[PDB]
């Protein structure tokens, strides 16, 4: 009866919700338009960090990147104070992550290097973890700015939910690299009204959320049960009926989590 208490949202909040919990030993698959297309807007950050510790040895995060002014638009609640002092490549992902950086991502997305400021090879990194679906062709912050329809900076709640799987409970990663990315997810500033609000405190949630016009608003994350059983949560909806004006409502997000999580329970 999931599909009853995920359209009851949706007609609650006015918006449109994708869900995906990929499959465990244990429990089926959860899908709500799950193959639906939605805007990944910073939800790519987290992947994105995966990118750059895949590409290059641990000392790679030691090297200093230096920037201007002109160089941080888009929200970056960190990279603003670091202009004079320049950022490390670790610094950049901590705060790609925890704080949603948008000059920290553009940054990482410049060191993956080629066309489309680092665009192609994200979505050549995504590719080799077998998502043929999602695609990256913006920075920050026109990213979040696509029309509805256009299939540019998509990803789907079933793709990006199987690369966070392979990223942080698979082998994507090695152990050191792993722990990274996974504490940089736990220590996340972002997330506190969405998935982390529709899980019991007693369960541990890991996230990267994204936020966007059209009412748009994502949150991706892992979780563990109190007995230390792990699932992937994938959560999208915008609201396109509403134009480029409409809000985003984070409530929807929770009210969902929590509908999975007393499936999972």
């Amino acid at each position: 009866d999931l599909a009853d208490r995920f359209a009851e949202l949706e007609r609650r909040y006015d918006a449109r919700l994708g869900v995906y919990v990929p499959a465990t030993g244990t429990t089926a698959a959860i899908e709500y338009r799950a193959d639906e297309r939605f805007a990944f807007c910073s939800t790519f950050k987290a992947p994105l960090v995966a990118a750059v510790l895949h590409q290059n040895p641990l000392t790679h995060l030691d090297k200093l990147i230096t920037y201007t002014s002109d160089d941080i638009r888009s929200i970056s609640p960190v990279a603003q104070q670091h202009v004079q002092t320049g950022m490390t490549i670790g610094q950049l992902c901590d705060a790609a992550i925890r704080y949603s950086d948008g000059t920290a991502a553009n940054l990482l997305l410049a060191d993956l290097g080629g066309p489309g400021g680092g665009t192609a090879a994200f979505t050549g990194y995504l590719r080799s973890l077998g998502d043929t679906v999602s695609r990256l062709d913006a920075e920050a912050p026109e990213l979040n700015r696509d029309p509805p329809g256009d299939e540019r900076d998509t990803t789907t709640p079933h793709a990006i939910a199987l690369v966070l799987q392979q990223l942080v409970l698979g082998n994507a990663l090695p152990p050191d690299k792993r722990a990274l990315l996974t504490d940089w997810m736990a220590r996340n500033t972002t997330g506190a009204k969405r998935i982390r609000a529709g899980f019991p405190a007693d369960w541990k949630v890991i996230d990267k959320t994204g936020t966007g016009d059209y009412g748009r608003a994502n949150d991706i994350a892992v979780v563990w049960s109190p007995t230390g059983v792990p699932y992937v949560v994938a959560v999208m909806s915008d609201r396109a009926g509403g134009g480029y004006d409409a809000e985003p409502r984070e409530a929807l997000l929770a009210e969902a989590a929590t509908c999975v999580a007393g499936v999972l329970a």
